């Protein structure tokens, strides 16, 4: 979760 | 994976 890969930014889902 | 939870820092595993 967060920031970086998963729920959040970045990797998986989400923004970025 | 990173910032928030996951692997990496804060919740789940590494630091924080």
């Amino acid at each position: 979760v967060g920031a970086x890969a998963x729920v959040x930014w970045x990797w998986x889902w989400x923004w970025x």
